């Protein structure tokens, strides 16, 4: 794995997040449990828990975009960047962005939801590209993954727990 610089990670267990819109390409309900599964993911292995908001800014505020969207790095269209997302902070830090010009599926069909969701909250976690190829952070887009198989890396679970610890109990 491979944390930020400064190594940037939240101050408090808890955290807020809040879907601000929703993409065209799939039922609002299937944004949801991508969000909510990509979510799970980082709960299990760290003291790390999530909540809700409908209104007000929120740690993790999530939203599609295309093109240029209120930041300074606009999207490209279809492919190539899809989706990008900021460490740890306030404001637009922690953020994470998803470009439309893809169209986000809950298979393998396209750009899985999910699967692309658990690496850009990573990000918002605090944790940067990893080397390790069967790693959820390496930069990784691969369609040939099944969902069926899918479990966070050993090299995942090191990296975020570096920064948070193991859970619990
Ligand atoms: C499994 O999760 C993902 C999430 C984003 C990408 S990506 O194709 O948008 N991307 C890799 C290709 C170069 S662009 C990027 C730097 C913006 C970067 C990425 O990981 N965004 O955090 C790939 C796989
Ligand atoms: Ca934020
Ligand atoms: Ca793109
Ligand atoms: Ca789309
Ligand atoms: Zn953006
Ligand atoms: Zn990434």
């Amino acid at each position: 794995f491979r944390t930020f610089p400064g190594i940037p990670k939240w101050r408090k267990t808890h955290l807020t997040y809040r879907i601000v819109n929703y993409t065209p390409d799939l039922p609002k309900d299937a944004v949801d449990s991508a969000v909510e599964k990509a979510l799970k993911v980082w709960e299990e292995v760290t003291p790390l828990t999530f909540s809700r908001l409908y209104e007000g800014e929120a740690d993790i505020m999530i939203s599609f975009a295309v093109r240029e969207h209120g930041d300074f790095y606009p999207f490209d269209g279809p492919g190539n960047v899809l989706a990008h997302a900021y460490a740890p902070g306030p404001g637009i830090n922690g953020d994470a962005h998803f470009d439309d010009d893809e169209q986000w599926t809950k298979d393998t069909t396209g750009t899985n939801l999910f699967l692309v969701a658990a690496h850009e909250i990573g990000h918002s976690l605090g944790l940067f590209h990893s080397a390790n190829t069967e790693a959820l952070m390496y930069p990784l887009y691969h369609s040939l993954t099944d969902l069926t198989r899918f479990r966070l890396s050993q090299d995942d679970i090191n990296g975020i727990q570096s920064l948070y610890g193991p859970p619990p109990d």
